[PDB]
């Protein structure tokens, strides 16, 4: 804190820099704050009627929490196009948070119109917990960002939590949290509040796409030396009989070729289409699902394991969960149409990880003899077999950027499912709340809790930064490069600029991926 | 060694002592040392008739051997309690060995009544391998530990290996060790052994269970900026059209979001009631049993990966080999009833595992089109896949501590099945036995091999230390714990002593994960 | 947090039992516009979870020393002007605190009355309001009865900007037993 | 312990002597210890018919005591008359205490005649708590004391204890003891034992009787 009422207690840094290395990123945003639950704790649980894998149980806290886990909050445009086309990596080193310029109002409901007027002396708490002891709600992709344009006013959301439930109906080893059992700093007009944070090492995001395919790894022009079974039987006569030849593979084959590595794990989903026309007139939308099964109840995988999506030459498809869908500016809630969503593509990893919507492969049932033949099987499901390589999925724009590890025995492998950054002991979070100010209490002493409160809500500025370490590409590569390209054509409107009305909307997603490097 | 007949060789410490951050533990018991085989050894195989999967090769040595591979050893039952209820973790950092007080009795049969008297010069010789030489037989939780109850008296077992067989006889790889091969130390009556050792480093034991199921990470209160895939198809008509509309998940679905995890992988069990009401009329033990199969013979899967047990509120049920077994005081080995037997129960990883007896989930079989439906199939096992996370076993406390990683081009993610901590290195084996003293030989050379000996037995004292490290728990949760407690009913028998004839019991299984920990 | 009413009128009364009542339910003393913070309970020290440390891994345990503050004071001014209240901000009122430590009051705590600090950190609670008795013969006054004025005791007087504090130790008291005998 | 087989391992002081201020006095006695219970615990109940108030629970182990709580132990009765005649008041200010020249004997009970013999190589245990955390018998004035009479030999008692009873049946909060989980001196032949001890502040017992009512 500081000297106040009349004295700013912070400027507006909000930048960005690149040095060559590291890339420095800077945002501010105004902010309001309600009062939530009238100063209060609840209980909240499903409704009585409910599905057996619908129901939950848990609290809503007065208090509500800061949350930028996007990249939109902090790269424009045009500087993510410094990051995508000019560089193969990328990752989080380093970040610094704010707040300052905190003014708390409170407002009168007298006759039928409202007036609004400074309360000088009010206090607004902030903490961070950083020890990791509260549930971590960060992560699961919210609402409630930073505005991705920096001139929008946001309202900072709620938070609660669930823990253990059978039914509606909690277990014993539920766990109940109050926020207020915490140390805070109470911030009045003058005072400001700050901490830094440092990320832990996280292996790089791989912005470039491959330029050679897991099947073919070598020169056509040379044979190998290694055999393989060519022709089980042979023409004797009017009458084949059994004789076994083996071959070497050349280029005039290349399916029958020896290799070192396979393809990654699958878990396989269904595919619809685009068009509306070639899908089929049912509702399969959760029959037909791709779920896992946890203690009785089931669950859809939205995102599941890193696939490409449309194979080749159809774009037309997309499997059903598979990926990511972000929806256009002002859409509603519930069952909009096909042309409000925007619906992501992955095609670059069709060089390693298999199609979402096709088998793994193929795998022999039985064992041959003279009378029996053979037969096979399709494998729809793959675990993690030695020698296998794959990659991630791409981060975007508007997706989250981080996620925290689960703290447990044993994980395989931490990147997690939507994109980013798997992190351990992520950015902690920022929890803030309005100070109760009671109101006029009786004459006489009471003892009774109080159920009156002057009516108020505060506001104020927050900024971000966070530090970015670059991988540069070098490449010999001779033809040129695919870029991310504005369209040069005339239009009403400017893709990633404001309409007529002022409304800021991004048009289409953005991935991370256009450079290519060789496999 | 030191001066002996009339000096004791070592003293009893054996205590118990905490020192706020790791526990120290001793522990000294009796023992008494028969002659095996006659002082030779012998292969050893398994019938002529026989199951092609029964068969086994091998050799029984004259040797016998200390284990204590069990907790009970190390931990008396209130011990036990400062670990449980006071403590996220605990690991084996270092311990300590020595015998002491050895003394050699030799027994005379003549007539109808044995006579047992002192030979002071006779000798014990005991080693310890230390390089890993030897096949280690400990960690297959055989029988023979140190009592758990300080003032019993137990035997020495005797030492015996397999190696590579096929049918009954033995291949050329199989292997012959002799034990009188090794150094080893001769011990008379004044002498006595010490040695010590270090464990390398482990993971802690997680003696936590969440408060969180990785189903619900997420505050309800919140939308998500994400869209699924609702419903299929519209009411146009009379008939309905393919229409495809998207939607974002609230709290009202939960089961619709998008998440960044996946529970663990499983390996399907069947199920079993302890109502003899409920279960089917025939034998499926071993044909309704899950299996590995090695080198064309079948073998039960007894521990299987780890997995949470009977679901939700559905104790009854257990999965057929997937849990622990313990027996109560005084059980015979065969086809003992339900009531004798103590079957452990998990119940704490339903939050991560899925249950033992139920699919992992369900996956797409087909891909759709206009005129055919969609369909799926149940998935009864998973390998690992990327981003998934589990728990392991308890220990519980009559179950084993450690064992031994085989030693192998690969492995992955070392932790055993059975419980306890996997080491590269674990704690030698040790191997005493009587020294033969011939007896009488014939007044004229013979170049015969001596048929007769001396008939003797030796007994003495004991003595181990363990040192242990504890990860202390740090948690703001405001609502009590479940914690571990003795019924504080009347009853005939206090739990955990002796009974009216001196003899030591042990009423329930005790598993180390009480406390709990948010996800 | 707390919310602090004027008592009384800011002014002394004497207070008596009724006229008729039992020759056991006489009482004679005075109720002042004085009000006191008591933190006399447990629960307002430990959360049932850290209650739990305590019972479960200790055979006794004892009260050494603590420690005492206020801040934060804010004072409001209330207008009853038509059928609607108004409140406002007065920032130049003051509020006055002391603690007498030489033991020269009647000493209300440790009777088991109401107003704790509560037990859930995110209640808001009421200041109770302090009295006192002395020796009455039916319903009226002994000569040896006394009648104490806080106002005459230094006190400190907190402005808006202003804080208070003060810390104090414990004399040596023997542990309280948390154990339970296992022989009759 | 020390060398033995051959060597005693202590003498006999067992002597009373008075320096004007303080009393100092000595005693030696000769013990003899069987195995109690055949080396195991039992729990122990009153009978099934009894009185409400003659119910006990408890335990028996196969562990044995030394006890002089008894004057007699440590006064003849001429050394007890310097004290009564001659002096108001006197206190018990500090105790020592040791064990010496063990030897342990087996038998066979061949036929109808038993026979003795040496055992060397077997040993006796004795450790002393001094943290008071056993259930402390003494002072309830049982038997088992060292004899009065310098020249006669004396059986060591067996140890046992009571908890918490409701009727003859336990109740959850009573204790159960194990004495082998204790640190212990194991002494062979040859070995001997020792401690001392110091009494706390205690006031004179009034040896005086008032000449005044």
């Amino acid at each position: 804190g500081a000297d106040g009422v009349g004295n700013s207690s912070g400027n507006w840094h909000c930048d960005s820099t690149w040095m060559g290395d590291r890339v420095i990123t800077t945002s501010t945003r105004t902010w309001a704050l309600p009062t939530y639950n009238n100063h209060l704790y609840k209980q909240i649980s499903s409704q009585s009627g409910a599905s057996n894998d619908n129901h939950y149980f848990g609290y809503s806290t007065p208090w509500g929490y800061f949350d930028f886990n996007r990249f939109h909050c902090h790269f424009s445009p045009r500087d993510w196009q410094r990051l995508i086309n000019n560089n193969w990596g990328f990752r989080p080193k380093r970040l610094n948070f704010k707040l300052f310029n905190i003014q708390v109002k409170e407002v009168t409901q007298n006759d039928g119109t409202t007036t609004i007027a400074n309360n000088l002396t009010s206090t607004v708490q902030v903490f961070t917990d950083s020890e990791y002891q509260l549930p971590y709600v960060l992560g699961s992709a919210h609402q409630g960002c930073l505005p991705p344009f920096p001139a929008d006013v946001f309202m900072v959301p709620q938070y609660g939590y669930l823990t253990l439930n059978n039914g509606s109906q909690a277990v014993g080893r539920s766990s109940f949290y109050c926020l207020e059992y915490f140390p805070s700093q109470m911030l009045r007009t003058g005072n400001n509040f700050t901490f830094s944070y440092t990320f832990e090492d996280v292996p790089f995001h791989s912005s470039y796409a491959h330029s050679q395919s897991l099947d073919r790894l070598m020169n056509p022009l040379i044979d190998q030396y290694l055999y393989y079974l060519s022709r089980t039987n042979t023409p004797s006569g009017t009458t084949t009989q059994s004789r076994l030849q083996f071959s070497q593979a050349g280029a005039s084959d290349i399916r029958d070729q020896s290799r070192n590595w396979l393809p990654g794990p699958c878990y396989r989903q269904q595919r619809v289409s685009k068009t509306s026309a070639d899908n089929n007139n049912s509702e399969y939308s959760w029959t037909g699902a791709t779920k896992y099964h946890l203690n009785g109840r089931d669950s859809l995988v939205n995102p599941g394991p890193a696939m490409a999506s449309h194979k080749d030459d159809e774009e037309k498809f997309f499997p059903q969960s598979g990926v990511l869908i972000f929806g256009k500016q002002g859409s509603e809630k519930t069952n909009v149409d096909i042309e409000k969503v925007m619906i992501t593509d992955e095609e670059e990893i069709r060089t390693t990880n298999p199609v979402a919507t096709e088998q793994y492969g193929s795998v022999s049932t039985n064992l041959q003899r003279g009378n029996r033949q053979a037969a096979t099987a399709d494998v729809n499901t793959q675990g993690v077999l030695p020698g296998m390589v794959w990659q991630d999925r791409d981060v975007y724009l508007q997706g989250p950027i981080w996620a925290k590890i689960p703290h447990t025995d044993g994980h395989f492998h931490p990147s997690p499912l939507m994109g980013g950054f798997g992190l351990k002991h992520p950015p902690p979070q920022i929890l803030i709340k309005n100070t109760p100010v009671p109101a006029n209490p009786s004459t006489t002493f009471s003892a009774a809790k109080f159920a009156s409160f002057i009516t108020q809500y505060s506001t104020g500025q927050v900024s971000v930064e966070i530090e970015w370490e670059l991988q540069k590409e070098n490449s010999k590569r001779w033809n040129p490069e695919i870029q991310y390209t504005s369209n040069y054509n005339k239009s009403v409107n400017v893709d990633f600029t404001v309409d007529t009305n002022g409304v800021y909307s991004e048009p289409r997603p953005i991935g991370t991926r256009y450079l290519t490097r060789n496999l």
